[PDB]
């Protein structure tokens, strides 16, 4: 496998989004993963509707909109629904709304998703290298996470109890420190312009490799 990967260099990553006070991290993680696939399949980079998932991938999928959800069930919703609208056609309002999906605004589809084996960082590396960006859950409950500004994030108090949905868009090493390149959804002002480099191959740090999954078109 290549020593480093950055899907932003292949134009497969849309710009960082800001979820606001709505717990839609899972929805942003899911669309971000599909956005890369759509780019690989059609050649067009398009932001997909996180709001679409918030309002429609609900109870039936075990999700609670602005109060949390799963990236995997979000993927299944897209498969079952036979589509997902573009962000432009179904804009993010940071609040729970009635489902307003309309196939005339469909911007992507999904045929299946894959959940990687628990905590295998090498397997995650392979997926990121050969498949594309991967949705993952990380433990982001620690004060240090919120205050992260640069370098490689390592928190002694992190655990494998994930609670925040994000997107791994690459990996590499910075000054002798291996890391996973993570796209967050707290706006471009968080970390390094919306991104955070988290410790890689450090005992599944913050549970980043605990529950990885990626969709396919
Ligand atoms: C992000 N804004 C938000 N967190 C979640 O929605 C969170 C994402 S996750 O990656 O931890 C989901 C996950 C957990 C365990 C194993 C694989 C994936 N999901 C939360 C959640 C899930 C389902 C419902 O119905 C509500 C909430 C939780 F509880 F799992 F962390 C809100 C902060």
């Amino acid at each position: 496998l290549p020593d480093s990967v950055d899907w932003r260099e292949k134009g497969c990553v849309t710009e960082v989004k800001y979820q606001g006070s709505c717990g839609a991290c899972w929805a942003f993680s899911a669309v971000g993963a599909l956005e890369a696939q759509l780019k690989l399949k059609t050649g067009k980079l398009v932001s997909l509707s996180a709001q679409n998932l918030v309002d429609c991938s609900t109870e039936k999928y075990g999700n609670k909109g602005c109060n949390g959800g799963f990236m995997t069930t979000a993927f299944q919703y897209i498969i079952d629904n036979k589509g997902i609208d573009s962000d432009a056609s179904y804009p993010y309002k940071a609040m729970d709304q009635k489902c307003q999906y309309d196939s005339k605004y469909r911007a992507a589809t999904c045929s299946k998703y894959t959940e990687l084996p628990y905590g295998r960082e090498d397997v995650l590396k392979e997926a990121v290298a050969n498949k594309g960006p991967v949705s993952v859950g990380v433990d982001a409950r620690h004060p240090s996470f919120f205050l992260y500004r640069s370098g490689v994030y390592y928190e002694p108090s992190c655990t494998q109890n994930v609670n925040h949905g994000v997107l791994v868009v690459g990996y590499g090493d910075l000054n002798g420190k291996e890391y996973w390149l993570v796209k967050n959804s707290w706006g471009h002002n968080f970390g390094e312009e919306g991104y955070i480099r988290m410790a890689r191959n450090k005992g599944n740090h913050c549970g980043i490799a605990s529950f990885p999954s990626y969709p396919e078109i």
